[PDB]
């Protein structure tokens, strides 16, 4: 059994027409403002209950966020895509890891394999090192293949689903303004 961790909705959606028998793990602490990670948390909950997935929800709160901006803030002021979001999704990774370890679960993912914005080999290469540290297997799937994104892209606009225009933090909510 897998614990994947879902960053959205729509990278969801895409993951889904792949992976049959999975718990997701809802866990962003990278999203801001609140009222943003609520948004995105939703639309997770809305794809959940119409297809009966298995969703746990990560812990959002003050500490969890200062927990991320301490792992990212020294590369606060480098692009997206640098060694900032290097930070960010192997903190990520490492919470999703800790708790699959916790669930029982032998091998964990991520539905950011699934988003065309993001490096896959930056993915793959975080996942097998966080695999190393904690003995759960990290499950790589070129998940947009198979012409998933499409299917993901459908889905979302058959069941209104909130599709976000920026990655989720603040510096990335900046970058969008340019
Ligand atoms: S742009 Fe995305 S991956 Fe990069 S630090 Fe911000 S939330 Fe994380
Ligand atoms: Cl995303
Ligand atoms: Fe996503």
């Amino acid at each position: 059994t897998v614990l994947i961790h879902v960053c959205c909705a729509p990278d969801l959606l895409t993951t889904i027409f792949h992976v049959r028998d999975a718990e997701f793990f809802f866990y962003n602490p990278n999203i801001q403002p609140l009222s943003e990670y609520e948004k995105r948390r939703e639309a997770v909950d809305k794809v959940a209950n119409h297809f009966s997935l298995n969703v746990r929800y990560g812990e959002y709160s003050t500490e969890e966020i200062r927990k991320w901006y301490t792992a990212v803030k020294d590369y606060k002021d480098l692009g997206e895509g640098s060694k900032r979001c290097e930070r960010c999704i192997s903190f990520l990774l490492e919470r999703t890891a800790q708790e699959a370890r916790k669930r029982g679960h032998e091998s964990f993912s991520t539905t950011l394999l699934a988003s065309p914005r993001k490096n896959l080999p930056m993915i793959e290469n975080i996942g097998k090192t966080i695999e190393e540290k904690y003995g759960v297997k990290f499950f790589f799937k070129n998940f947009r293949k198979g012409g998933a994104y499409q299917e993901g892209v459908r889905l979302s606009k058959e069941l209104g689903i909130y599709r976000q225009n920026y990655c989720g933090c603040v510096f990335s909510l900046l970058e969008r303004r340019e």
